[PDB]
C-alpha cells in the first residue's frame, strides 16, 4: 500500500537497485511486469564485480557458475594494429568474468527476497501512474493501488513511464544485428578475451568455464546474420573460422544459434518529478565490457548512491531538485560513450588483487 | 535560367572536395558559397590522405605547410592502460599529417578554380528552392535563379536544406568543451600524437613542424574550459603539464586559447528527391584522425564515387533510388562509429608506401 | 508469392485501398497483422460516403446499419456562442451518418473477397522486410516469402514498417481521453449532431437509429474519465445529463462505458523507397467527422488516384520520385488540419440531393 | 554579481508583460534584451485585454492606435457554411480589437521602464549560463554576471535556453506561407472582421480605424505567396477581389505585400530546474485571435499569478516541483488547441461590458 520507492521492472538493474538500498531503512516495492549453460552472457567488468560484492551476491555468481579471463587480445582483419594484454601487465588478478545472466538475476532475486525492506510483487504490471506533488499513485492492473515518494523505471527501455512523464528516448539502429552461440574450439583459448574487427562490426569469442568453450558475439548485416543463422552447421562452422582468421583453429557450433539487433537508446532526461530511470540508455557495443548490463549496472549504483544521501539527510528523495544530480552524472558518462571517449578506459580496466 | 547538373550548397572543403572531385565526368557544377600556426588543425588520415591526393591537392598541401607524425601513444589518466606504435611496425611511410584547416580549403579553392566544369559563384545565398520532379529550381538572395539536376548540401549542419526537405537531424550535447593552443614542451615530440583519457574525456598533443610545438584538443566541462581560457599562462602551463603527466616535460602556451563546444549530429537521412548531404553529420571525437573533416572527407569520396557511376550509366543522378546507395553507406558507417566498431580501424590506420 | 502491390494491415484503411485499386489490373495481396449495436462508431462524412460508393460498399452499410444525421447544433459549457444548422439551409439532402466501425469493415472485408485482384492472407504477420533496388521481400512469420514493387503500410500506426524504413511519427500526447457509451434520452434526438464544448475539450451525442439512443464521445481528464467509468450509473447519468445543460432532458446510460486516450500522430514522410503509408498521421479530434477513419478513407482515396495513374502509364509504382506525390498532398492536408484551417469546411460539408 | 529574483531573457512583448505582471509582488525583476498602418498587426481578444488592463498599459495603447471589432463573418469559397455574429448577440460591448504589435510593445517597454522593481539591461545578449542547485548564474557577452532564482525563457522559440536545458521543441512545417499588407476597399468594413476558408487556408480581413482600412492574412502556397508578393498591383488586387469573393467590392493594396512562414512550435516542456518558457509554442493559426501574441500573452498570465502565489507562500519560485504547475496548464491548453477544441470558445469570445 505504501512504500518509499517503487521500482518498476524486476531485472537485473532493478533488483540491484532495490538490493543496494538495503540498510537504508527505505521501503522498497519491485513491480514485476540444475541448467546447462544458457545462451546469454555478459562481460562483466571490474566496476559491476565491485557492485555485486557490495550488494552481497558475487560469491553466490563465482560458485554457481562464471568463467574468469586474465588475457585481451584485439586485432583487425584487414589491417595491421592489435592490441594485446594481460592482467599481469597491468598488476591486476583478472580483467572480467563471462557470467550468464541468469545466472546473475538469479543470485540478484535471492538476494531481494532475504531483504527485509524489499517487497517483491511477481504479477503486478501497471495500469496507471497519477504523478502528485507528494507522492505518486500506482494503479496495478488488478485495480489494486499502490503510494510512492518515488519511482524507479526499470522495465527495459521505460516506454511505458518515459511516455507518461513525456521524456522520450532516442532510438538509433545500429544497422546491424548481433548472432550469438556455444563454440568449441581446437585449440584451448586459454582464459584470453579475443575479438576482430572487420567491415561488419565486430567477432567476439568470450571464455567460458571449459578450456574449449567460448560464446560469440558475431555481428553481422541482418542478412548475412539471417543466412548464418539457417546455414548448416559445416557452412556455419567454415565461415566462422574464416571470420576468426583461425586464431584457434577449427570451429564447431555446440548450441542454438540467436540473433538479435543492435540499438542505441539516448536519452536527454534520465529524471523527472518523481520518477528515476535506470537501465535504458544504451550507447556503445564496444568494448562488450563497457555496455549491456554494465552500463545498467553503472546508473544502478549512482542512483543508489545518491537516494543513500538524500534519506539519510531527510529529503524528499524524489523530488527533481534532487534527481537532476543522478541525471547529470549519467548524461555526462553517456556522451563519454558516444564520443568514443570511454571505451579505451573499459577495454583496460580490471581487478586488483 | 543557368542550368547544371549538380548544384553543390557551401564551399567550405568537404563541398569543394565534391567540385573538385567530379572533374573528369563532365557532369556541369555549381558552388555556392553561403557566406603563424593557425589555432584550428586536423589530424588527416591515410583515406583523407589519399582523396586530397586523387583531387591534386595533397602535394599543394604538403608545400605549403604540413606535419607528418610516424608514432602514436595513447594512455589513461587513472589507470596503466596504454597503446603504442608507429609507422613501421605495420609496414606505413606515416601515420597521418597535421594540417591546418585553412592550407586545406586554400588548396581545394585555388583548385576549383582551375576545374574547366566547376562554376563558383561567391556570394550566392540562397534564398528558395522548388524540388521540381525533374529538375530543381533555386533562388539566390539577390534573385538570380539556377536549375540543378541534384542538389549537394555541404554547408555545415546543413539545417536549411534539411529543414526544406524535413530530413531534420538529431542534435546531441557532449557536455564537454575542447580548448586549443599550441603549446611549446620542453622535450620533442618525436612525431608522436599523443593522447590520454582521462575523467572529463581526452587531452591530446598533436605535432606540428616545429620540433617543440604541438596543437592540443583538452576536452573538459564547460566550467573548467572557461576557466583554462581565462588563467594566467603559469596556472594554465601547470595545470596542462600535470594533465599530461608531464610526458613532454614543462609546456608553455604560446597561443590564443580557443574552446569551443562537443556535439553529436545524428541522421536518419542523407538523401531526399533530389537531393544529398555531405559532412553534417558527427558521431565520435576520439580517435580524432577519424573525425571532423576525415568523416566529410569520406562522404565525399563516396558521393564523387556514386555520381561518376551514376552519370556513366546515363541514370537521373537525383533520384532518391540511386541516391540511396550513398545513404546506406554513410548509414551504415555512422552506426559503426557510434556502436564503438570504427575506431579501432581509424586509430590504427596510416599509408602504405606501395 | 509475387505481387504488385502488398498491403500490411487489413483493417478498414488498407481494405479501401484494396478495393480502390479493383479495375486497375494491380495483384493486390492484403496481409493480416446477426449483433446488436457495437460500442465504436465514427461519424461518417460526405467524401468517405463519397469514396465507399465508388467502392461498391456504402448500400451494403445502408442496408445493415446506418443512422442518417440531418443536423448540427454546437454550443459551449461558459459562454454564449452556438452555430446550428441543418442540410435544407445548404442544399443538402443529409450532413451525415453514423456507422458503427464493424459494419463498415465487414462491407470492405466482403467486397475485398470478390475481389478478383485481391489475395487476402489472414494468418500473415511480418517477420522481416528486404528493401531492394528493384523489389521488396517479405518474409512472414511461418518463414513463407511474397515479393512486392510496393508495400503500403495500413497497420495502424505503422510503428514497424516506419522503424525499417527509418521514418517514425511524432507522437503527441492530447492529456484528455475519450469516454464513449450509448445513451437512451427522454428527448428524441431529431437525427442532430450535438456537441457542447468545456474545459475538458467536448461532449458529443451522435444520433443513432433508435430515435432516442445517442453514442456519445465525452472527452475528459484522464482521472475524471476514470471516475464516470467506474461510477454508479446514477451518478454517472446525472454528471452527463448536467454537462450536457439538460439538452435532452434526463439521460440513462445503456452500454459499457469504455474510455480510450487522445493522442496526435504526426509524419514528416509518408513515403520512402517502395513503401507508402496511409491510415497511421492523426491531427484534430474536432470536428469528429473529418478524423479517424474519415482521415484515413481520404488517405486511401489520393493513394488509390495516384496508383491507378501510375499504372496506366506503365510507370513502377513504388518509386519515391512519383510516391512523393501522394506524401505531399497528406501533408499538406495535415499542416491545415494542425492549422486549424480544415475543421470549418469538415463541419459544413454535406452530401447533395 | 547583482541579485535578482527572476532574470527574463527577451524583452519583446511577452518577456515585459511577465516583469509587468509580477510588479507588486515585491519580486526583483530583471530584463535583458538579446536583440502609418504598420504592417504587423494582431487580433488582440479579450482575455488579452483583460491582461494588458491589469497591467496598466491598454488605456496607453487605446489613445495611441487602436482598431475596435464588433462583429465576425467567416465562409467558405467552395461550400455554403457560414459563421455570422456580433458582439451584442452575446452580450459584449465588443469582440477584440486590431493593434499594431509596435503600439503594444512601446506600450509594455514605457510601463516596464515605469515599474520600480525591474531593471532592464540592453543589450544584455547572454554567453551563459549555470544551473546551481541554489541560483542561476547568467553571464552576459560583455562578460558581466547575475544570479536568478529563476530564469524565464521569452525570447521568440528559445532555442538557447532549451537547447541548454535539453528540452528541445519540435517544429512542424504548415506548408503555406501568409502575405499580409494594408487593403483600401470599396464598400466600409462596418468593423467586422471577415475570414474565408479555401483550399490554401485562410484570407481573412482585419478591419482597421479607417472605414475603408482592412489589414489582411492571405495564406497561399510558398510559390503562390511569392507571385502575389510580386505581381502588378493590378493583377494582385483583381485575385484578392476574387479570393474574397468580392465580399467588399473592389480591392487596392495600399502597402507593402510581406510574406512569412507558417509553422508550429510543440513543447513537451515548458519548465526545468529553475527554468520556465513563455511565448515559444504555436498551435493553430485560426482563429487567429486566439494565437499569436494571445497566446503568449496566456502564457504571461498564468506564470504571473503562479509565481506571485509561490512568493506569497515563502516558496522557492525555481523548483520544478512548483513550476510543473504552470508547465501542466500550457501543455493541457497545447493540446486542446491541436486537437481541435480550443477554436470555437476563442472564435466566439469577447468583453463584458460588467
Ligand atoms: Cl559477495
Ligand atoms: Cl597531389
Ligand atoms: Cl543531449
Ligand atoms: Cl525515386
Ligand atoms: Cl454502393
Ligand atoms: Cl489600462
Ligand atoms: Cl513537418
Ligand atoms: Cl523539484
Amino acid at each position: 500500500q505504501s512504500v518509499d520507492v517503487a521500482i518498476v521492472g524486476g531485472g537485473m538493474v532493478g533488483l540491484a537497485v532495490a538490493c543496494g538500498l538495503q540498510g537504508s531503512g527505505l521501503r522498497v516495492a519491485v513491480l514485476e511486469q540444475n541448467a546447462p549453460p544458457q545462451l546469454r552472457v555478459s562481460a562483466i567488468n571490474a566496476a559491476s564485480e565491485k557492485l555485486l560484492t557490495r550488494l552481497g551476491v558475487w560469491q553466490d555468481i563465482l560458485s554457481r557458475r562464471a568463467s574468469c579471463y586474465h588475457g585481451m587480445e584485439v586485432w583487425d582483419k584487414d589491417s595491421f594494429g592489435h592490441i594485446s594484454f594481460d592482467d599481469q601487465s597491468m598488476g591486476y588478478s583478472h580483467l572480467g568474468h563471462i557470467v550468464e545472466n541468469s545466472v546473475i538475476h538469479y543470485a540478484l532475486w535471492n538476494k531481494a527476497h532475504q531483504s527485509s525492506d524489499i517487497t517483491l510483487l511477481a504479477p503486478a504490471e501497471l495500469q496507471q501512474v497519477a504523478w502528485g506533488e507528494n507522492e505518486t499513485f500506482l494503479t496495478l492492473k488488478d485495480g489494486s493501488m499502490l503510494t510512492a515518494r518515488l519511482v524507479i523505471g526499470a522495465d527495459g527501455a521505460n516506454s511505458w513511464l518515459r511516455n507518461k512523464a513525456d521524456i522520450p528516448l532516442t532510438f538509433w539502429d545500429y544497422q546491424h544485428h548481433a548472432l550469438v552461440a556455444t563454440i568449441r574450439t581446437e585449440e584451448p583459448h586459454d582464459a584470453v578475451a579475443r575479438q576482430v574487427f572487420h567491415g561488419e562490426g565486430i567477432l567476439a569469442f568470450l571464455p567460458l568455464s571449459d578450456p574449449h568453450l567460448c560464446s560469440i558475439v558475431w555481428s553481422l548485416s541482418p542478412e548475412e546474420a539471417q543466412r548464418m543463422q539457417q546455414a548448416s552447421e559445416d557452412e556455419f562452422n567454415r565461415a566462422l573460422n574464416i571470420a576468426f582468421d583461425n586464431r584457434l583453429g577449427l570451429c564447431k557450433v555446440e548450441s542454438a544459434r540467436q540473433v538479435f539487433p543492435l540499438t542505441g537508446r539516448y536519452a536527454r532526461q534520465f529524471a523527472s518529478h518523481r520518477l528515476a530511470l535506470v537501465g535504458d540508455a544504451a550507447h556503445t557495443i564496444h568494448p562488450l565490457a563497457g555496455q549491456g548490463v554494465n552500463l545498467g549496472f553503472m546508473d544502478a549504483a549512482e542512483l543508489i548512491a545518491e537516494l543513500k544521501r538524500l534519506h539519510r539527510q531527510g529529503k524528499d528523495i524524489g523530488q527533481y531538485i534532487y534527481l537532476r544530480r543522478y541525471e547529470r552524472s549519467r548524461k555526462h558518462s553517456a556522451a563519454l560513450m558516444l564520443a568514443g571517449m570511454q571505451g579505451f578506459r573499459d577495454l583496460f580496466s580490471g581487478t586488483n588483487p
